[PDB]
């Protein structure tokens, strides 16, 4: 069968990638002083015009996400001149090895990292913020990752599907010209729907490239296969340009703009959304209208997840630690309720928990939404996948989600619509730009500079808040959450540089045609077109700062004194063995103990409102 | 008489001037990909402390606009590449002359020019009016002159009197803190007051380097001539950074930001405004002060006129 040989030709060793790197850099040499969404646009115009593209092993859904697959794209725009630093330890390193060809490792080096030196987003936000970059390098206390551009978005192609890309193209056009007649003075509209045009048109192409290739394959071929190929050769000549009218036509859709939009945003959670709502209507019309049969359905649903595959991360060796494990997450989102309530699990969300089940690959992210309506089978079928050791589904319960949207203060429709993207990043379908990586935090090293007035307690960063030692329980509790609020001002600070650095020095035309009020608006996504704009930014070592707060109050409770616990805590308990064991003793949070997680529960809710609260740029 | 001096020293010749073109491209290759806002705040401030400066023959009013005086600034972000692709014919053609030193002739055509090649404010517009440029081009039925830059505005004077530049430091300070505090949503107003500030410490600077020549100069100096140059030596050390409290001040205060300004912004227009409206308070305490008589009230406005 076709899966088995599809499996087979995604498991041979990954490369680093290089061509769309390259055309990217050539576009942006001959556009150098033009406006800058503009050059973008004819970047990405330029590597999907010229990317070397390949239909593989007997594939039903086309386009490859770099040439010869598995591999890395590199984005020197954002941060993909820190994996040039380190070329000659990729093919020979431990984990997420990548091949690199020493003619095209030459052509990094010396024409590529001496270009894009002082070119980037964090180009950019340096002077305006060198004193977090220099605390952010020292890996200690937060990440800033919109360094490496923002992403993390499931794209709304229910919007696209509803348009196609020649509405754009020609949408793009009436409005140029309106503009025009009103004398321009709209100047950023102006450019952005000129980038919009060129991005539309790159798009239309860069499927018709590969309905050529398609048919080149078929006068070469046999049988059934030279029937599949002219099928591809049909449908990539329509879609991603009209509205698709079938499930393949709608499928193959998804794919290209999913594979094009890879080419202008950085390889972190392009997601896909509730894609079993809404590929449902075209499935629905062709069983039943005899189109396609069941498992020709799962052969390109198959093919569609397998493909995701294609990308791992450009990652080096000390983003290698923080983000180990091969992490791009184009998530999918299945299951779950409509803006009413009611269950919205239909036959393809089933279908997709079977691919999934099957494939037990690295990626997609598999996200199913749960509730107190799901049907019985559909929980018993999750529950055989998951026992089975799939170990690649997540689950994702309505009632808290819808719930922590509302307090963002999401509509009720757009909090019960919701998808997911990333890891575990929930977000209003669509209309959302939530930056959901943007930072993440060290809420333990609030905690040693909680102690230590402020200052790192083997390192001597002061980059805590000016606090006193501590005496008492009580004291520490306030000064703790005075240091909790002062490390997330110093991220939200960051953050917001770094997104006003991202709106000016790369905005993502493409992107913003898919989500929603940007096209409309005619503002860049980076610059807050989005219905909804937000930034995630997360909470690492909540239980750490929560159980050892339960540790003090014990210790302290019978016999020991505060500074005896700082100091043990300086000299890595060596001189402090009777106290150490007592601090071990201690209840835990995961144990249920009230007397321990209420802690951990408070810390969390202190970092929560110390988070909510701030406004970013968008 | 003072002003016979002062007369004869702009009749020489006039001259291609570089020397603001070149530290100009020297901080801009020094800032690429930062702010452009603070770009252009680092390249002004580069030039007001690294331009050659001079005081004149007999001079009350010091700020030459460019070394060694009748000149061209050159400024290529706009329209000055139009004239490097000439500099052949600059020396001798039959209006507006301009002798060009070939040593640094060579500077703007290998150094300059290749540099400032589609970075200018055409580049930014030309693909958004192709159209457009190609009919500017026939010289037939417009010209559009926002290719050279903006400035043409009487320049506030009076709101620059009554704060002084060592106001807009302190108060981009105050406003930079504060938006530091609402954790920098907003970016835009952030890069601006980080330019003002850089803005406003150049200029502290640039009266403060007259100072220091004319301290230099006046220990080398007799009589009446030396009084003159302490003052002023104390005029330029107190104001462009601190209001003005007696004419003498005030007319230097505005002649050191209108100098100035032509290092940031391109030759056309740039205007003092209702002069003897906001000039006059401090010429009526004066005379009837004693401070100032009536004939040093003439050579102080004469020096300003001399200079533009």
């Amino acid at each position: 069968d076709r899966i088995e040989k599809l499996i087979k030709k995604v498991s041979k060793p990954a490369r680093l990638s290089v061509e769309r790197c390259r055309l990217y850099t050539e576009s942006m040499k001959q556009t150098e002083g033009e406006p800058m969404i503009i050059r973008q646009a004819k970047a990405l115009k330029h590597v999907l015009e010229n990317i070397p593209i390949q239909i593989l092993d007997s594939e039903l859904i086309v386009g490859t996400m770099l040439p010869n697959p598995p591999g890395a794209i590199i984005f020197p725009e954002g941060v993909g001149l820190r994996i040039i630093n380190e070329l000659d330890s990729l093919p020979n390193r431990e984990t997420n090895r990548l091949m690199v060809d020493e003619e095209d490792a030459k052509v990094l080096r010396e024409e590529i990292a001496p270009y894009w030196q002082r070119k980037t987003i964090e180009a950019f936000a340096f002077p305006l913020m060198p004193d977090i970059m220099q605390i952010l390098y020292t890996g200690s206390v937060f990440v800033l990752t919109e360094i490496a551009g923002i992403s993390h978005v499931a794209v709304n192609y229910p919007y696209l599907l509803r348009r196609g890309f020649r509405w754009f193209l020609e949408e793009s056009e009436r409005r140029i010209r309106a503009l025009e007649e009103s004398g321009v003075y709209e100047g950023e509209k102006y450019s952005f729907y000129q980038a919009a045009k060129i991005v539309s048109e790159a798009v239309i192409n860069y499927g018709l490239r590969y309905s050529k290739l398609a048919e080149e394959l078929a006068e070469s071929e046999d049988g059934e296969r030279r029937e599949e190929l002219l099928k591809i050769a049909e449908i990539c000549r329509k879609v991603p340009a009209e509205k698709p009218e079938t499930f393949w036509e709608a499928v193959q859709f998804v794919w290209l703009v999913q594979s094009a939009l890879h080419q202008e945003n950085y390889e972190q959670a392009i997601s896909m959304g509730r894609i079993d709502q809404y590929l449902y209507p075209f499935f629905k019309k062709d069983i039943g209208e005899g189109r396609i049969n069941r498992e020709l359905a799962f052969d390109i649903l198959a093919n569609l997840w397998i493909k995701t595959n294609e990308i791992v991360p450009a990652f080096d060796s000390l983003l290698e630690q923080y983000f180990s494990g091969q992490a791009t997450n184009q998530a999918v989102t299945i299951g779950g309720c409509d803006i009413y309530g009611n269950d919205a699990t239909n036959e393809l969300t089933y279908l997709m928990l079977e691919v999934t089940d099957r494939l037990r690959l690295r990626q997609p992210n598999v996200h199913v939404r749960i509730n107190k309506g799901s049907p019985e089978s559909f929980l018993k079928r999750l529950a055989e996948a998951i026992s089975s050791g799939c170990n690649n589904l997540a689950l994702f319960f309505d009632d808290a989600a819808v719930k922590a949207l509302k307090n963002a203060e999401v509509d009720d429709r757009d909090a019960l619509n919701y998808t997911t993207d990333g890891c575990v990043e929930i977000a209003p379908f669509g209309n959302s730009f939530t930056s959901s990586d943007a930072a993440l935090i060290n809420v333990a090293k609030a905690l040693e500079y909680a102690l230590n007035e402020g200052v790192d307690l083997q390192f001597g960063y002061e980059f805590g808040a000016k606090t006193e030692k501590p005496k008492f329980l009580e004291d520490l509790l306030e000064k703790l959450r005075e240091q909790v609020s002062h490390i997330v001002k110093l991220v939200v600070r960051g953050s917001n540089v770094l997104s006003y650095a991202n709106a000016e020095v790369k905005p993502t035309p493409l992107l913003s045609l898919c989500v929603e009020d940007c096209f409309e608006k005619g503002v860049d996504v980076s610059r807050g077109g989005a219905r909804y704009n937000f930034t995630g930014i997360q909470a690492v070592g909540i239980a750490d700062v929560g159980d050892s707060l339960v540790a003090i109050e014990g210790a302290l409770n019978a016999g020991y004194s505060m500074d005896d616990i700082v100091e043990a805590c300086r000299k890595n308990f060596v001189g402090y063995e009777k106290l150490h064991k007592l601090l071990l003793q201690s209840p835990k949070y995961g144990n249920d103990d009230d007397a321990a997680d209420k802690y951990t529960k408070m810390v969390l809710e202190w970092y929560c409102e110390e988070v909510n609260r701030h406004r970013n740029f968008r």
